[PDB]
């Protein structure tokens, strides 16, 4: 059950270069995943849940659609960036690079979207709304769709493809600035050591990306997947009657309908990702 991530990523090499670029580490509630490159693209996806990035190796550019602006987010390798439900995005990767991303199991009633614009402008282009269950398998058709479109062919929409509006109205955030990882915890050691775990992103988004120090906690069951990543020094999980050493680099997943008793060592850094919906921002 204990994954070093590194570990996991040499094991698995292979999956992070085309054709498909990703493998899922964990896909359940919580969808934890690993990228590769190269892939260029001007597709958006739209989602009624968030995503967290973390560039492993190597950067990557997110593009956005910005309150009506379109703005390239770089992620550096060590940076950490959340992206708030509803903003149209477009990933960019390079040979070589891997990143986690993180994202969550739909809810019945949510919608994705995948949308192509007409040149550098927000008109429209292609559109197509579905009910997400694996997104990669479910976008490559959609894509192969809009290559063979007349759309794609002359540059211009055809009215009769395009919705009315969107299912969902699409987020009027502002974007944070991808921080460092390493420099963050850093910062804030006194607090995390003092033994109070701190989130990295606040109260403002529905995922809680929590790094944690010296101490103690309990989890108690929940309907939703923790995920933990041990990033210095060393913890132990207890766990379905087992006691689980969590060395430098090492993650566990917890899985919805499990409890668990975690001791975190003095110096040590682990962080937790959860992306619970009921936590989800009215719109
Ligand atoms: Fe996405």
């Amino acid at each position: 059950r204990r994954l070093g991530v590194r570990a996991w990523v040499k094991e698995n090499r292979g999956s992070f270069q085309p054709p498909v670029c990703n493998k899922l580490m964990h896909q359940e509630q919580l969808k934890v995943m690993f990228i590769g490159g190269p892939n260029t693209r001007k597709d958006y996806h739209i989602e009624e849940g968030e995503e967290v990035f973390y560039q492993l190796e190597g950067d990557m550019v997110l593009r956005v659609l910005e309150q009506g602006k379109h703005r390239d987010v770089v992620i550096r390798q060590g940076e950490i960036f959340l992206l708030p439900a509803r903003v149209p995005h477009s990933p960019q990767r390079f040979a070589n690079t891997v990143g986690l991303v993180v994202e969550r199991r739909r809810l019945e009633t949510e919608l994705d979207g995948l949308r192509y614009y007409v040149g550098d402008t927000m008109d429209v282009l292609f559109e197509k709304w579905f009910y997400c269950k694996d997104l990669g398998t479910q976008l490559a058709p959609i894509i192969q769709e809009f290559f063979s479109s007349e759309q794609y062919r002359t540059g211009k929409p055809i009215p009769d493809q395009l919705l009315k509006e969107p299912p969902f109205p699409l987020s009027t955030r502002s974007i944070m600035e991808p921080m460092s990882l390493d420099a963050w915890l850093d910062s804030h050691h006194r607090e995390l050591q003092a033994g109070t775990p701190l989130s990295l992103f606040g109260d403002t988004y529905e995922t809680q990306v929590i790094a944690y120090g010296q101490g103690s906690s309990e989890g108690l069951r929940q309907n939703v997947d923790v995920w933990l990543w041990q990033l210095e020094g060393s913890s132990v999980v207890t766990m379905g009657g087992r006691r689980l050493s969590l060395a430098p680099d090492d993650s566990l997943l917890v899985l919805a309908g499990t409890s668990y008793a975690w001791e975190r060592t003095q110096g040590s850094v682990a962080l937790s990702v959860t992306q619970d919906p009921a936590c989800k921002k009215p719109l």
